[PDB]
Protein backbone atom coordinates (compact mmCIF):
# COMPACT_ATOMS: atom_id res chain seq x y z
CA UNK A 1 0.00 0.00 0.00
CA UNK A 2 1.61 3.21 -1.25
CA UNK A 3 2.64 5.73 1.42
CA UNK A 4 2.34 9.42 0.56
CA UNK A 5 5.36 11.38 1.81
CA UNK A 6 5.10 14.89 3.29
CA UNK A 7 8.56 16.32 2.51
CA UNK A 8 8.28 18.48 5.65
CA UNK A 9 8.04 15.34 7.78
CA UNK A 10 11.64 14.29 8.35
CA UNK A 11 10.62 10.81 9.55
CA UNK A 12 8.84 10.26 6.22
CA UNK A 13 11.57 11.94 4.21
CA UNK A 14 14.18 9.67 5.74
CA UNK A 15 11.99 6.69 4.82
CA UNK A 16 11.97 7.69 1.16
CA UNK A 17 15.67 8.61 1.15
CA UNK A 18 16.25 5.09 2.46
CA UNK A 19 14.48 3.61 -0.56
CA UNK A 20 17.53 4.30 -2.75
CA UNK A 21 20.19 1.70 -1.84
CA UNK A 22 23.83 2.70 -1.50
CA UNK A 23 27.19 1.44 -0.36
CA UNK A 24 28.83 2.83 2.76
CA UNK A 25 32.11 4.72 2.99
CA UNK A 26 34.21 6.21 5.73
CA UNK A 27 35.47 9.66 4.84
CA UNK A 28 38.74 10.55 6.55
CA UNK A 29 41.02 13.55 6.92
CA UNK A 30 44.51 14.10 8.26
CA UNK A 31 45.74 17.35 9.75
CA UNK A 32 46.51 17.96 13.41
CA UNK A 33 43.55 15.85 14.52
CA UNK A 34 42.66 13.17 11.97
CA UNK A 35 39.01 12.21 11.91
CA UNK A 36 36.71 9.77 10.16
CA UNK A 37 32.96 9.87 9.46
CA UNK A 38 30.67 7.24 8.00
CA UNK A 39 29.10 8.53 4.77
CA UNK A 40 26.71 7.16 2.18
CA UNK A 41 26.27 10.42 0.23
CA UNK A 42 29.39 9.56 -1.79
CA UNK A 43 28.70 9.96 -5.51
CA UNK A 44 31.00 9.62 -8.50
CA UNK A 45 30.52 12.68 -10.68
CA UNK A 46 32.88 13.11 -13.61
CA UNK A 47 35.50 11.22 -15.62
CA UNK A 48 37.39 14.25 -16.99
CA UNK A 49 38.36 15.77 -14.59
CA UNK A 50 38.00 12.76 -12.30
CA UNK A 51 35.52 14.04 -9.70
CA UNK A 52 33.48 12.68 -6.79
CA UNK A 53 31.33 14.37 -4.19
CA UNK A 54 30.22 13.89 -0.61
CA UNK A 55 27.49 15.68 1.35
CA UNK A 56 28.33 16.50 4.95
CA UNK A 57 26.01 17.92 7.59
CA UNK A 58 26.85 21.45 8.64
CA UNK A 59 26.93 20.50 12.34
CA UNK A 60 29.36 17.58 11.95
CA UNK A 61 32.94 18.07 13.21
CA UNK A 62 34.00 16.57 9.89
CA UNK A 63 32.40 19.58 8.24
CA UNK A 64 34.81 21.93 10.06
CA UNK A 65 37.77 19.74 9.05
CA UNK A 66 36.85 19.51 5.38
CA UNK A 67 36.39 23.27 5.20
CA UNK A 68 39.89 23.75 6.65
CA UNK A 69 41.85 20.99 4.87
CA UNK A 70 42.84 20.66 1.21
CA UNK A 71 42.30 16.90 0.80
CA UNK A 72 40.20 14.03 2.09
CA UNK A 73 40.05 10.29 1.61
CA UNK A 74 37.21 7.89 0.95
CA UNK A 75 37.29 4.25 2.03
CA UNK A 76 34.53 2.20 0.42
CA UNK A 77 33.59 -0.37 3.04
CA UNK A 78 33.61 -4.07 2.26
CA UNK A 79 30.73 -6.46 3.02
CA UNK A 80 32.03 -7.51 6.44
CA UNK A 81 32.84 -4.05 7.82
CA UNK A 82 29.62 -3.19 9.63
CA UNK A 83 31.60 -2.67 12.85
CA UNK A 84 33.71 0.02 11.20
CA UNK A 85 30.58 1.66 9.73
CA UNK A 86 28.97 1.86 13.16
CA UNK A 87 32.16 3.08 14.82
CA UNK A 88 32.66 6.03 12.47
CA UNK A 89 28.99 6.98 12.77
CA UNK A 90 29.24 7.28 16.56
CA UNK A 91 28.92 10.88 17.72
CA UNK A 92 31.03 10.16 20.83
CA UNK A 93 40.46 8.57 22.77
CA UNK A 94 42.00 7.89 19.36
CA UNK A 95 39.07 7.39 16.97
CA UNK A 96 41.32 5.10 14.90
CA UNK A 97 42.71 2.67 17.53
CA UNK A 98 39.75 0.30 16.99
CA UNK A 99 40.39 -0.13 13.28
CA UNK A 100 43.34 -1.18 11.13
CA UNK A 101 44.42 1.65 8.83
CA UNK A 102 47.23 2.70 6.52
CA UNK A 103 48.44 6.25 5.93
CA UNK A 104 47.25 7.93 2.74
CA UNK A 105 50.34 9.29 1.01
CA UNK A 106 48.51 12.15 -0.76
CA UNK A 107 45.86 13.08 1.79
CA UNK A 108 47.72 12.36 5.01
CA UNK A 109 44.47 10.68 6.02
CA UNK A 110 44.10 7.22 7.55
CA UNK A 111 42.72 4.81 4.95
CA UNK A 112 40.56 2.01 6.37
CA UNK A 113 42.16 -1.43 5.94
CA UNK A 114 39.95 -4.09 4.39
CA UNK A 115 38.11 -1.60 2.19
CA UNK A 116 36.98 -2.34 -1.38
CA UNK A 117 38.76 0.82 -2.48
CA UNK A 118 40.58 3.92 -1.29
CA UNK A 119 40.30 7.27 -3.07
CA UNK A 120 42.36 10.29 -2.10
CA UNK A 121 40.83 13.54 -3.29
CA UNK A 122 41.71 17.21 -3.47
CA UNK A 123 38.89 19.55 -2.49
CA UNK A 124 37.88 21.49 -5.57
CA UNK A 125 34.55 23.15 -4.72
CA UNK A 126 32.22 23.67 -1.79
CA UNK A 127 28.57 24.02 -2.83
CA UNK A 128 25.53 24.86 -0.71
CA UNK A 129 23.35 21.82 -0.06
CA UNK A 130 20.64 22.96 2.33
CA UNK A 131 21.58 21.63 5.76
CA UNK A 132 24.63 19.94 4.23
CA UNK A 133 27.61 21.19 2.28
CA UNK A 134 28.47 19.39 -0.95
CA UNK A 135 32.24 18.84 -1.21
CA UNK A 136 33.43 18.19 -4.75
CA UNK A 137 36.84 16.55 -4.85
CA UNK A 138 39.22 15.66 -7.65
CA UNK A 139 40.56 12.10 -7.42
CA UNK A 140 44.35 12.27 -7.03
CA UNK A 141 44.96 8.58 -6.58
CA UNK A 142 42.97 5.46 -5.91
CA UNK A 143 43.65 1.82 -5.08
CA UNK A 144 41.22 -1.09 -5.25
CA UNK A 145 41.02 -4.74 -4.15
CA UNK A 146 39.08 -6.54 -6.87
CA UNK A 147 38.30 -9.60 -4.74
CA UNK A 148 36.32 -7.45 -2.29
CA UNK A 149 32.68 -6.39 -2.59
CA UNK A 150 30.96 -3.46 -0.86
CA UNK A 151 28.51 -3.51 2.04
CA UNK A 152 25.03 -2.08 1.45
CA UNK A 153 22.76 0.37 3.29
CA UNK A 154 19.08 0.40 2.38
CA UNK A 155 15.85 1.06 4.24
CA UNK A 156 17.92 2.27 7.17
CA UNK A 157 19.57 -1.14 7.54
CA UNK A 158 22.85 -2.73 6.58
CA UNK A 159 22.33 -5.37 3.89
CA UNK A 160 24.33 -7.84 1.76
CA UNK A 161 24.45 -8.77 -1.94
CA UNK A 162 23.17 -12.05 -3.27
CA UNK A 163 26.08 -13.61 -5.19
CA UNK A 164 25.93 -12.77 -8.91
CA UNK A 165 23.60 -15.29 -10.59
CA UNK A 166 25.40 -14.67 -13.89
CA UNK B 1 45.86 -4.35 -4.87
CA UNK B 2 45.23 -2.57 -8.17
CA UNK B 3 46.65 0.96 -8.42
CA UNK B 4 44.29 3.23 -10.37
CA UNK B 5 45.55 5.96 -12.73
CA UNK B 6 42.77 8.55 -12.48
CA UNK B 7 43.54 9.66 -16.07
CA UNK B 8 42.72 6.16 -17.30
CA UNK B 9 38.97 6.18 -17.70
CA UNK B 10 38.74 2.38 -17.85
CA UNK B 11 40.45 2.13 -14.47
CA UNK B 12 38.49 5.07 -13.12
CA UNK B 13 35.21 3.42 -14.08
CA UNK B 14 36.39 0.28 -12.28
CA UNK B 15 36.86 2.18 -9.03
CA UNK B 16 33.62 4.17 -9.43
CA UNK B 17 31.85 0.82 -9.84
CA UNK B 18 33.26 -0.36 -6.49
CA UNK B 19 30.68 1.80 -4.67
CA UNK B 20 27.31 0.08 -4.95
CA UNK B 21 24.19 2.10 -5.79
CA UNK B 22 20.55 1.71 -6.67
CA UNK B 23 19.22 2.76 -10.06
CA UNK B 24 16.69 5.44 -10.92
CA UNK B 25 15.01 6.71 -14.02
CA UNK B 26 14.94 10.50 -14.10
CA UNK B 27 12.05 11.85 -16.18
CA UNK B 28 10.77 15.17 -17.45
CA UNK B 29 7.49 16.16 -19.07
CA UNK B 30 6.75 18.91 -21.56
CA UNK B 31 6.01 18.54 -25.27
CA UNK B 32 8.55 15.74 -25.58
CA UNK B 33 8.70 13.70 -22.36
CA UNK B 34 12.05 11.99 -21.81
CA UNK B 35 13.67 9.59 -19.37
CA UNK B 36 17.27 8.65 -18.58
CA UNK B 37 18.71 5.98 -16.32
CA UNK B 38 20.75 7.55 -13.50
CA UNK B 39 22.62 6.09 -10.53
CA UNK B 40 24.17 9.42 -9.44
CA UNK B 41 21.02 10.16 -7.45
CA UNK B 42 21.96 11.26 -3.94
CA UNK B 43 19.82 12.50 -1.09
CA UNK B 44 21.36 15.68 0.28
CA UNK B 45 19.35 17.60 2.85
CA UNK B 46 16.35 17.26 5.15
CA UNK B 47 15.56 20.95 5.56
CA UNK B 48 15.03 22.02 2.89
CA UNK B 49 14.36 18.56 1.44
CA UNK B 50 17.01 18.26 -1.29
CA UNK B 51 18.35 15.60 -3.65
CA UNK B 52 20.83 15.81 -6.51
CA UNK B 53 21.60 14.04 -9.76
CA UNK B 54 24.67 14.31 -11.96
CA UNK B 55 23.94 14.48 -15.69
CA UNK B 56 26.45 14.35 -18.53
CA UNK B 57 26.73 17.65 -20.40
CA UNK B 58 26.12 15.96 -23.76
CA UNK B 59 23.02 14.02 -22.65
CA UNK B 60 19.76 15.12 -24.33
CA UNK B 61 18.21 15.19 -20.86
CA UNK B 62 20.82 17.78 -19.86
CA UNK B 63 19.17 20.47 -22.00
CA UNK B 64 15.72 19.52 -20.62
CA UNK B 65 16.88 19.77 -17.03
CA UNK B 66 18.49 23.20 -17.53
CA UNK B 67 15.24 24.50 -19.05
CA UNK B 68 12.34 22.87 -17.18
CA UNK B 69 11.23 23.75 -13.63
CA UNK B 70 10.57 20.18 -12.47
CA UNK B 71 11.68 16.57 -12.84
CA UNK B 72 10.78 13.22 -11.37
CA UNK B 73 12.87 10.37 -10.03
CA UNK B 74 11.62 6.78 -10.09
CA UNK B 75 13.71 4.51 -7.87
CA UNK B 76 13.72 1.18 -9.69
CA UNK B 77 12.61 -1.99 -7.89
CA UNK B 78 14.60 -5.24 -7.81
CA UNK B 79 12.99 -6.77 -10.90
CA UNK B 80 13.17 -3.69 -13.15
CA UNK B 81 16.40 -4.29 -15.13
CA UNK B 82 14.46 -4.05 -18.41
CA UNK B 83 13.44 -0.47 -17.66
CA UNK B 84 16.97 0.41 -16.49
CA UNK B 85 18.41 -0.84 -19.77
CA UNK B 86 15.70 0.83 -21.84
CA UNK B 87 16.19 4.33 -20.44
CA UNK B 88 19.98 3.96 -20.82
CA UNK B 89 19.81 3.18 -24.54
CA UNK B 90 21.25 5.99 -26.68
CA UNK B 91 19.06 5.45 -29.75
CA UNK B 92 10.22 7.78 -31.07
CA UNK B 93 8.00 7.28 -28.01
CA UNK B 94 10.46 6.34 -25.25
CA UNK B 95 7.66 5.23 -22.93
CA UNK B 96 5.88 2.55 -25.00
CA UNK B 97 7.75 -0.34 -23.37
CA UNK B 98 6.96 0.56 -19.76
CA UNK B 99 3.96 0.93 -17.52
CA UNK B 100 3.84 4.56 -16.41
CA UNK B 101 1.61 7.20 -14.87
CA UNK B 102 1.71 10.98 -15.27
CA UNK B 103 2.87 12.77 -12.13
CA UNK B 104 0.43 15.59 -11.32
CA UNK B 105 3.01 17.72 -9.52
CA UNK B 106 5.94 17.35 -11.93
CA UNK B 107 4.05 16.71 -15.16
CA UNK B 108 6.59 13.95 -15.81
CA UNK B 109 6.02 10.21 -16.35
CA UNK B 110 6.44 8.12 -13.20
CA UNK B 111 7.55 4.52 -13.74
CA UNK B 112 5.06 1.97 -12.39
CA UNK B 113 6.34 -0.76 -10.08
CA UNK B 114 9.05 1.52 -8.63
CA UNK B 115 10.13 1.55 -4.98
CA UNK B 116 9.44 5.27 -4.87
CA UNK B 117 8.64 8.34 -6.97
CA UNK B 118 10.06 11.73 -6.01
CA UNK B 119 8.80 14.83 -7.80
CA UNK B 120 11.25 17.70 -7.58
CA UNK B 121 11.76 21.33 -8.46
CA UNK B 122 15.13 22.33 -9.91
CA UNK B 123 16.87 24.42 -7.25
CA UNK B 124 20.50 24.91 -8.35
CA UNK B 125 22.87 24.01 -11.18
CA UNK B 126 26.47 23.35 -10.10
CA UNK B 127 29.56 22.65 -12.22
CA UNK B 128 30.56 19.00 -12.05
CA UNK B 129 33.36 18.55 -14.56
CA UNK B 130 31.96 16.69 -17.56
CA UNK B 131 28.60 16.57 -15.78
CA UNK B 132 26.28 19.17 -14.30
CA UNK B 133 25.05 18.67 -10.73
CA UNK B 134 21.32 19.38 -10.56
CA UNK B 135 20.06 20.05 -7.05
CA UNK B 136 16.31 19.53 -6.66
CA UNK B 137 13.84 20.23 -3.87
CA UNK B 138 11.44 17.39 -3.17
CA UNK B 139 7.88 18.66 -3.63
CA UNK B 140 6.09 15.36 -3.04
CA UNK B 141 6.96 11.69 -2.99
CA UNK B 142 5.18 8.35 -2.78
CA UNK B 143 6.78 5.08 -1.71
CA UNK B 144 5.98 1.36 -1.61
CA UNK B 145 7.46 0.02 1.66
CA UNK B 146 7.28 -3.66 0.65
CA UNK B 147 9.48 -3.07 -2.40
CA UNK B 148 13.29 -3.16 -2.53
CA UNK B 149 15.51 -1.42 -5.05
CA UNK B 150 17.62 -2.99 -7.75
CA UNK B 151 21.38 -2.63 -7.38
CA UNK B 152 24.20 -1.62 -9.72
CA UNK B 153 27.75 -2.54 -8.77
CA UNK B 154 30.92 -3.36 -10.65
CA UNK B 155 29.08 -2.39 -13.84
CA UNK B 156 26.49 -5.15 -13.37
CA UNK B 157 22.93 -5.27 -12.07
CA UNK B 158 22.68 -7.16 -8.78
CA UNK B 159 20.14 -8.03 -6.11
CA UNK B 160 19.90 -8.17 -2.33
CA UNK B 161 20.35 -11.20 -0.13
CA UNK B 162 17.37 -11.63 2.22
CA UNK B 163 17.75 -9.49 5.36
CA UNK B 164 19.39 -11.74 7.96
CA UNK B 165 17.63 -9.70 10.64
C1 LIG C 1 25.24 4.35 7.04
C2 LIG C 1 25.47 5.83 7.41
C3 LIG C 1 25.70 6.78 6.41
C4 LIG C 1 25.90 8.13 6.78
N1 LIG C 1 26.10 9.05 5.79
C5 LIG C 1 26.32 10.35 6.15
C6 LIG C 1 26.57 11.33 5.14
O1 LIG C 1 26.60 10.96 3.81
N2 LIG C 1 26.76 12.61 5.49
C7 LIG C 1 26.72 12.95 6.78
O2 LIG C 1 26.93 14.29 7.09
N3 LIG C 1 26.52 12.08 7.76
C8 LIG C 1 26.31 10.75 7.49
N4 LIG C 1 26.10 9.85 8.48
C9 LIG C 1 26.08 10.30 9.88
C10 LIG C 1 27.46 10.41 10.50
O3 LIG C 1 28.19 9.24 10.18
C11 LIG C 1 27.31 10.45 12.01
O4 LIG C 1 26.48 9.38 12.42
C12 LIG C 1 26.62 11.70 12.45
O5 LIG C 1 27.14 12.77 11.71
C13 LIG C 1 26.75 11.93 13.98
O6 LIG C 1 28.06 12.34 14.40
P1 LIG C 1 28.88 13.55 13.65
O7 LIG C 1 27.88 14.52 13.07
O8 LIG C 1 29.79 14.28 14.63
O9 LIG C 1 29.73 12.95 12.56
C14 LIG C 1 25.89 8.53 8.13
C15 LIG C 1 25.66 7.55 9.13
C16 LIG C 1 25.46 6.21 8.76
C17 LIG C 1 25.21 5.16 9.83
C1 LIG D 1 22.93 1.84 -14.43
C2 LIG D 1 23.18 3.16 -15.20
C3 LIG D 1 23.31 4.37 -14.50
C4 LIG D 1 23.52 5.57 -15.22
N1 LIG D 1 23.67 6.73 -14.51
C5 LIG D 1 23.86 7.90 -15.19
C6 LIG D 1 23.98 9.14 -14.48
O1 LIG D 1 23.90 9.20 -13.09
N2 LIG D 1 24.18 10.27 -15.17
C7 LIG D 1 24.26 10.22 -16.49
O2 LIG D 1 24.48 11.40 -17.17
N3 LIG D 1 24.14 9.10 -17.20
C8 LIG D 1 23.93 7.90 -16.58
N4 LIG D 1 23.80 6.74 -17.31
C9 LIG D 1 23.88 6.77 -18.77
C10 LIG D 1 22.57 7.16 -19.43
O3 LIG D 1 21.48 6.48 -18.81
C11 LIG D 1 22.64 6.76 -20.91
O4 LIG D 1 23.07 5.43 -21.04
C12 LIG D 1 23.69 7.53 -21.65
O5 LIG D 1 23.89 8.78 -21.05
C13 LIG D 1 23.42 7.59 -23.18
O6 LIG D 1 22.40 8.52 -23.57
P1 LIG D 1 22.38 10.04 -22.95
O7 LIG D 1 21.84 9.98 -21.54
O8 LIG D 1 23.80 10.57 -22.94
O9 LIG D 1 21.49 10.95 -23.76
C14 LIG D 1 23.60 5.57 -16.62
C15 LIG D 1 23.45 4.35 -17.32
C16 LIG D 1 23.25 3.16 -16.60
C17 LIG D 1 23.11 1.86 -17.35
O1 LIG E 1 22.05 3.95 12.47
P1 LIG E 1 21.27 5.25 12.93
O2 LIG E 1 19.77 5.07 12.70
O3 LIG E 1 21.54 5.50 14.40
O4 LIG E 1 21.82 6.47 12.11
C1 LIG E 1 22.75 7.27 12.75
C2 LIG E 1 22.78 8.67 12.36
O5 LIG E 1 23.20 8.74 11.05
C3 LIG E 1 22.56 9.93 10.54
N1 LIG E 1 22.68 9.98 9.07
C4 LIG E 1 22.52 8.97 8.18
N2 LIG E 1 22.69 9.44 6.94
C5 LIG E 1 22.98 10.77 7.04
C6 LIG E 1 23.27 11.78 6.14
N3 LIG E 1 23.29 11.51 4.78
N4 LIG E 1 23.52 13.02 6.60
C7 LIG E 1 23.51 13.32 7.90
N5 LIG E 1 23.23 12.36 8.80
C8 LIG E 1 22.98 11.10 8.39
C9 LIG E 1 21.20 9.83 11.07
O6 LIG E 1 20.57 11.07 11.12
C10 LIG E 1 21.43 9.28 12.41
O7 LIG E 1 21.51 10.32 13.32
O1 LIG F 1 16.60 7.09 9.04
P1 LIG F 1 17.94 6.32 8.73
O2 LIG F 1 19.10 6.98 9.48
O3 LIG F 1 17.80 4.88 9.18
O4 LIG F 1 18.31 6.30 7.21
C1 LIG F 1 17.40 6.47 6.18
C2 LIG F 1 17.79 7.41 5.13
O5 LIG F 1 17.74 8.71 5.66
C3 LIG F 1 19.04 9.32 5.39
N1 LIG F 1 19.31 10.31 6.44
C4 LIG F 1 19.29 10.12 7.77
N2 LIG F 1 19.59 11.26 8.41
C5 LIG F 1 19.81 12.21 7.47
C6 LIG F 1 20.15 13.56 7.52
N3 LIG F 1 20.33 14.20 8.73
N4 LIG F 1 20.29 14.24 6.37
C7 LIG F 1 20.12 13.64 5.18
N5 LIG F 1 19.79 12.35 5.10
C8 LIG F 1 19.63 11.61 6.22
C9 LIG F 1 19.95 8.19 5.38
O6 LIG F 1 21.14 8.48 4.73
C10 LIG F 1 19.17 7.17 4.68
O7 LIG F 1 19.24 7.42 3.31
O1 LIG G 1 25.54 -0.90 -18.97
P1 LIG G 1 26.45 -0.24 -20.09
O2 LIG G 1 27.81 -0.94 -20.12
O3 LIG G 1 25.78 -0.37 -21.44
O4 LIG G 1 26.63 1.29 -19.75
C1 LIG G 1 25.92 2.19 -20.52
C2 LIG G 1 26.37 3.58 -20.55
O5 LIG G 1 26.06 4.14 -19.32
C3 LIG G 1 27.08 5.14 -19.11
N1 LIG G 1 27.05 5.60 -17.72
C4 LIG G 1 26.94 4.87 -16.59
N2 LIG G 1 26.97 5.69 -15.53
C5 LIG G 1 27.11 6.96 -15.98
C6 LIG G 1 27.20 8.23 -15.39
N3 LIG G 1 27.18 8.41 -14.01
N4 LIG G 1 27.34 9.31 -16.20
C7 LIG G 1 27.38 9.21 -17.53
N5 LIG G 1 27.30 8.00 -18.12
C8 LIG G 1 27.16 6.89 -17.37
C9 LIG G 1 28.30 4.44 -19.53
O6 LIG G 1 29.29 5.36 -19.88
C10 LIG G 1 27.83 3.68 -20.69
O7 LIG G 1 28.08 4.38 -21.87
O1 LIG H 1 31.92 0.96 -16.72
P1 LIG H 1 30.41 0.80 -16.28
O2 LIG H 1 29.47 1.55 -17.23
O3 LIG H 1 30.04 -0.67 -16.34
O4 LIG H 1 30.14 1.34 -14.82
C1 LIG H 1 31.14 1.53 -13.89
C2 LIG H 1 31.11 2.79 -13.12
O5 LIG H 1 31.50 3.84 -13.95
C3 LIG H 1 30.46 4.85 -13.92
N1 LIG H 1 30.47 5.56 -15.20
C4 LIG H 1 30.38 5.03 -16.44
N2 LIG H 1 30.43 6.01 -17.35
C5 LIG H 1 30.55 7.18 -16.68
C6 LIG H 1 30.65 8.51 -17.04
N3 LIG H 1 30.64 8.87 -18.39
N4 LIG H 1 30.77 9.45 -16.08
C7 LIG H 1 30.80 9.16 -14.77
N5 LIG H 1 30.70 7.87 -14.39
C8 LIG H 1 30.59 6.89 -15.31
C9 LIG H 1 29.26 4.08 -13.63
O6 LIG H 1 28.26 4.86 -13.09
C10 LIG H 1 29.75 3.11 -12.65
O7 LIG H 1 29.84 3.72 -11.39
CA1 LIG I 1 4.19 15.07 10.38
CA1 LIG J 1 46.14 3.97 -19.53
CA1 LIG K 1 11.37 -1.35 1.23
CL1 LIG L 1 15.97 14.18 11.54
CL1 LIG M 1 34.68 6.69 -20.92
MG1 LIG N 1 25.04 8.78 -4.49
Amino acid sequence: PAELVDPKDRVQLRRVFGDFPTGVTVVTVGGSEPRGMTANSFTSVSLSPPLVLICVGKDAVMHQRLTALPTFAVSVLEAGQEKAARHFADHSVDQFDTVDWVLGEESGAPLIAGAVAHLECAIHRLYEGGDHTIFLGEVITATRWPAREGMLFSGGRFRRFAPDAD
